[PDB]
């Protein structure tokens, strides 16, 4: 079992409506999280034979009022009979899933961006990331929506540099026709379907473009080079953003992460 560690910013999961039902196609669909899908994968398939999920790290901090607002619907820990990112009772490999939550808070965000304290903290948070994976002996790490950008953890000769991966909601190949890199990838995919691309995001300035009707998800290295790729999400012009996210999560993302891990295991 290639020891697996998972990282995500809880605030990012709330935005995406993770663990919530969303109206889709005129009715509703449950917006399953990336972790829930992985938990199901580890439980019901041979992928489970290859890995043990060891820790589920999240970086949010309760002392950041913006971090608080962002998960108001969820809350930092599970409330009784209330909304949660997955069912509070979920089990992964005979381990209560909730029991694996870890916070390695990026508190450094309290200080202003670029300030010496902000930077000194960011390094220590990355330093704290490294340290506790090791506390978990993690053989492998997945990032799903972790908002901090790791520049130091993916250093030359650091113990997890090639063992650290991000699942991204779009293709990431340089010369790929459907490449949808960045934090705007889901929205770039929805607007590309309209044959329109956004020139300036603040004021929604746009431009005509050849329609693209497909998107996918990338399981790539973080230092990152693509290790496994899927592109199975047809995109429709009348599609909403909630529909596109779910479909890419269901058509291409869950598969890429699992196939990527499966392949990644004999390495
Ligand atoms: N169903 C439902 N629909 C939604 O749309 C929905 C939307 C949200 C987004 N919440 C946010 C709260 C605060 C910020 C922020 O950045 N604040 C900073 C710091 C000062 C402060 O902490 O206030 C600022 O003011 O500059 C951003 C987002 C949360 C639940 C939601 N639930």
């Amino acid at each position: 079992k290639r020891k697996l560690a998972y990282i995500w910013s809880l605030r990012n999961a709330a935005a995406d409506k993770a663990g919530q039902y969303v109206p889709y196609k005129g009715e509703q669909r449950y917006m399953k999280s990336v972790l829930e899908s992985l938990v199901e994968a580890l439980n019901q398939t041979a992928l489970g034979d290859a890995y043990e999920l060891v820790g589920v790290i999240y970086d949010d901090d309760a002392e950041l009022p913006r971090d608080q607002g962002k998960i108001k619907d969820y809350g930092f820990a599970y409330r009784p009979g209330q909304q949660w990112f997955y069912p509070a009772d979920l089990q992964v490999q005979g381990k209560t899933l909730n029991d694996l939550l870890l916070s390695v808070p990026s508190t450094y965000r309290r200080y202003p961006r670029g300030t010496p304290e902000h930077v000194a903290g960011k390094s220590d948070f990355e330093r704290r990331l490294h340290d506790t994976l090791v506390e978990l002996g993690a053989d492998v790490v997945v990032l799903d929506g972790l908002l901090v950008i790791l520049d130091e953890l993916v250093r030359p000769g650091a113990p997890f540099a090639r063992r650290i991966m991000n699942i991204h909601p779009g293709v990431t190949r340089e010369d790929s026709p459907y490449e949808r890199r960045g934090a705007y990838a889901t929205l770039d995919a929805l607007y590309g379907a309209r044959g329109e691309k956004v020139v300036d995001w603040a004021t929604m300035e746009k431009v005509a473009v050849e329609p693209l009707y497909w998107t996918g998800a990338s399981f790539h290295y973080v230092d990152g080079e693509v290790f496994h790729d899927v592109l199975k999400t047809e995109i429709s012009p009348d599609d909403t953003i909630l529909e596109l996210r779910w479909n890419n999560f269901n058509n291409s993302l869950f598969p890429a992460l699992h196939e990527g891990l499966a392949l990644l295991a004999e390495k």
